[PDB]
Parts: C-alpha cells; sequence; structure tokens
C-alpha cells in the first residue's frame, strides 16, 4: 500500500505475534509490540526522543497482550491504520511510516492509547518527535 516497507514488515510480525500468543485478532497492541521489537525500527528511537521509556513500554504492552482472549486484523487495527493514512495525508508524507502509528494509536482510545498516555505520550511530544 502506501505503507513503508518497514511498516509492512512490522505488520507481518504483528500477525505472527497474534498467532504465537493464540489471539484471534491482530490488535493495535500487537502492531506496537512488533514495532518496539523492530531492530533499526523508527518507533523505539521516536519514543526515546519524546522522553518515553521504550523499555517499560514493551513490558506494559506485553502485559496487555497477556490479558487478551485466546483461542485476522481486528477492526480496532483497521481503524487505527485508517487514521495513520489520514495523518500521513495531513502531514504531507508520501508514505505512511511507523512513527505515525504511535500518534494515531494515541488518538484512537482503547488499551494502547491508555498505556501510551500513562507512559507520558501526548499528541504534542509525539508530533514533535515525528517532525524532528
Amino acid at each position: 500500500d502506501r505503507l513503508t516497507n518497514k511498516f509492512q514488515l512490522a505488520l507481518a510480525d504483528a500477525q505472527s505475534l497474534a498467532l504465537g500468543h493464540d489471539n484471534q485478532f491482530i490488535e493495535p497492541l500487537h502492531l506496537m509490540s512488533a514495532l518496539l521489537n523492530q531492530e533499526g525500527g523508527s518507533v523505539s528511537p521516536l519514543l526515546t526522543s519524546a522522553g518515553i521509556n521504550a523499555g517499560q513500554l514493551r513490558t506494559d504492552i506485553n502485559q496487555a497482550l497477556n490479558r487478551l482472549p485466546q483461542v485476522q486484523p481486528s477492526q480496532d487495527l483497521v481503524r487505527v491504520l485508517n487514521l495513520c493514512d489520514n495523518v500521513a495525508q495531513k502531514r504531507g508524507d508520501n508514505f505512511i511510516s511507523s512513527e505515525l502509528f504511535v500518534l494515531a494509536a494515541l488518538e484512537s482510545r482503547g488499551t494502547v492509547a491508555d498505556i501510551l498516555k500513562a507512559a507520558g505520550a501526548t499528541t504534542a511530544n509525539i508530533t514533535q518527535a515525528i517532525e524532528q
């Protein structure tokens, strides 16, 4: 799609994570976990730059993943990805990058947004990190 190759690869990993954890749906949480674990990925350094502890974030995200029902993208994920698209359009980006997911997730309510807020993420410090 309009997604960067790195973002597409993280999505594939998110699917593997959902499968490996016996979850029926790939949730924004799965995508986030994948992005946090992506060597050379943009998400971890973006968070560190925004003043958010990426290490503790993956722990809280893993805790949330551990709470999901066990038994394929969820509508939650489709929704957040749609906002990523809109955000890329508003910022004038040619493609949808991983950093936008952090911003879109923060503005999409639900568990991931709650975790990000508690971790110190705000539309302001994430947007600043993105522009930087």
